[PDB]
């Protein structure tokens, strides 16, 4: 639904969360 | 180090990532 | 590559990690 | 409560999940 932003400290941590978020979005995309 | 922002879709997902991020920050805080 | 097991406490936390792991695996599956 | 195990593929992914799980457990430990 709505969008939220999360501030993250550190490039490695950011990359980790970005990867996780993209994977969840790819998974969601499979049903619509 | 530097801060990054990540846009997340959905309140439940946002809450999940927020929880994870806070936990990592609490863990980091234990050595400084 | 190799497989590792992680013991998790709590059904809700387990479900969260399972979801994340499945999403990453779905993402990986897209290139092979 | 109860414990569950999750099979994970890849050492780097395993380490990432282990880190996340330990952080959540550290966070929980702060209220009991």
């Amino acid at each position: 639904g709505e969008y939220f932003t999360l501030q993250i400290r550190g490039r490695e941590r950011f990359e980790m969360f970005r990867e996780l978020n993209e994977a969840l979005e790819l998974k969601d995309a499979q049903a619509g």
